[PDB]
C-alpha cells in the first residue's frame, strides 16, 4: 500500500533493511493501532489476539477460532468493519493488520491456543490413516502448531515415518516444494534415530494404492515399510502444475 | 412476507438452515415483538403468552379459549390490533406470532394450562364413549395434550383400546391420514404392554355401526374387539380424492 511504502522510503533515510523491518514498529503501529481504536475492545479485540498463532500466509475456518451463531455474527461484523475477510468456504486476514499489530501486542494464550492447537488435531485421528484433513490447514498450517507443542507428536502426527499422509498431502496439492519446505525448518529434537532418519527420508524425497507400499518397502531401511506392511495389511525432476500446450524449454548457463 | 424474506436471507447469506431457523433468534424476535409493542400486558399480553400452549398453526374454540365473554371481547380487541383472527365459532392464531414470537419466552403457565386442556375433555366425556369433541380442534389437540399430561389419560381418550375414537375422527375426518399421524409419535407415555398392542393396531389401521364391530371381531388379541363388545352391547388402500369424477391416473417410476 502507499502509505506503507512512503513511510518505509522515509524511514530509511533517517536504513534499507533495519527501517524495512525493524524500525517503525512505533509509527506504522500507531496509526494502524487508530484505525483498529474503532472496534469494541471487550470482545472483539481479544478475540482478534487469538489469532496470532495461524501462519502468516493462511486461511481460517470457523471451528478453530470457535474454539479458540455467535462466533460467525461475531467474524461477521468483523469483517464488516474491515479486518477478516470471509470467502466460501475458509476466512483469511489482511496481513497488514496481521504481522505487525498483535504481532507487537499479545498474551501468553498461545499455550493454551497451542495446546488447543493440539487438541483437536489429536481428534482427528482415523481408524486408518484416513484423517478428515483440510486441504489448507491441516495439511500445512499444522506443522508448525505441532512443533510448537512439543517433539514426541513430530514422529507420530506429521507421518513422516508413515506413509498414507505422503499420498494425502500429493494428491490433494497441486505442490512438492511446499512441503519441503516444512520437512527442512522441521528438524527439532527428534533424536539420533529419527533426525538422521527422516534425512535419508528427505534425501529420497524429492527424486519422485499397491505403488506407494511397493515403494515404500525399498526403503527397507527406513521404517517406512514397517507401517506399509499395516496399512497393505488393512525421472529426477517434473513439472505438471502447467498441465497442457507446452512447446519447449531451455536452463539457464549459471544453473539458476 | 417481504420482512421476514428479506432477513432471512440476509443472514443466510451473512447458513441456509441455522440462519433458517436457530439463527435470528435476537433479529427475527425482536422485530416480531417491536411491532408488537403498541399493547399492554395486563390483558393481553398474558393471555397471549398463555396461547402459547396451543400447537404452532392451529386453531382455538371460544369455551377452551376462556377456561385457559371477557376472553371473547379480549380476542376481539386482540383481532382489531393484529393478533388473533377470529372467524365464525372456531378461531386461528397467525402462525409467525404464535411460533417465533413466543417460542422462546414462556413463563411456567404451561403445567395449568395442560391440567385445564384435561379437564375440559374429562368433562367433554359422555356415559358412551362419544364425546363432544369439536370439528376439528378436539380430534387434532386431544392426542398432544394427553401426551403432554400423563400416560393413563392418553389410554383412556386416545380410544386406542375403545373402538369409538377408530370411527369418529375417519366420518369426521376425510381421513384416516391424520388419525396415523396421531398413532405413530404418540406411544410415549403408557407401558409398553399396550406399546406393542397400539403398534399391531397402528399396522392394521391403514390397510381399512356394525360393519366396525365385525371387522374389530377379526381383531381378536386386541382390547378393541373386547371394548366393541360393550359398544354393540350399548381391504386395500383407498383415497377417495375428487369429488366429481376421476379419468386418468399412474405411479411414479421410483416408486415415489
Amino acid at each position: 500500500n502507499p502509505r506503507r511504502l512512503s513511510i518505509i522510503a522515509e524511514s530509511i533515510r533517517d536504513a534499507t533493511w533495519d527501517n524495512w523491518k525493524h524500525v517503525n514498529c512505533d509509527k506504522l503501529t500507531t496509526i494502524i493501532e487508530s484505525s483498529l481504536n474503532v472496534l469494541e475492545p471487550a470482545e472483539y479485540r481479544k478475540m482478534f489476539d487469538r489469532l496470532s498463532v495461524f501462519p502468516p500466509s493462511a486461511h481460517i475456518p470457523t471451528i478453530l477460532l470457535s474454539l479458540i451463531s455467535d462466533v460467525m455474527v461475531v467474524v461477521n461484523k468483523l469483517h464488516k468493519y474491515s479486518l477478516v475477510e470471509k470467502q466460501p468456504s475458509t476466512i483469511s486476514i489482511p496481513s497488514i493488520y496481521l504481522e505487525l499489530k498483535v504481532k507487537l501486542e499479545n498474551e501468553y494464550a498461545l499455550h493454551r491456543s497451542i495446546v488447543d492447537h493440539y487438541n483437536i488435531p489429536k481428534t482427528f485421528d482415523s481408524d486408518d490413516l484416513i484423517p478428515p484433513y483440510l486441504d489448507q490447514y491441516f495439511y500445512s498450517h499444522i506443522g508448525h502448531h505441532l512443533k510448537n507443542i512439543e517433539h514426541p507428536e513430530r514422529m507420530t502426527l506429521f507421518r513422516m515415518v508413515f506413509l498414507d499422509f505422503r499420498f494425502l498431502e500429493q494428491k490433494i496439492r497441486h505442490n512438492t516444494l511446499q512441503q519441503l519446505k516444512f520437512y527442512k525448518p522441521y528438524i527439532c529434537d527428534n533424536d539420533p534415530k529419527y533426525e538422521r532418519l527422516v534425512n535419508a527420508i528427505l534425501d529420497f524425497l524429492p527424486k519422485i494404492y499397491t505403488d506407494l507400499l511397493r515403494i515404500a518397502l525399498m526403503a527397507e531401511d527406513e521404517a517406512i515399510f514397517e507401517e506399509a506392511h499395516k496399512q497393505v495389511q488393512r525421472d529426477n525432476e517434473g513439472r505438471h502444475a502447467v498441465y497442457l500446450h507446452n512447446d519447449f524449454c531451455l536452463i539457464a548457463l549459471a544453473s539458476g
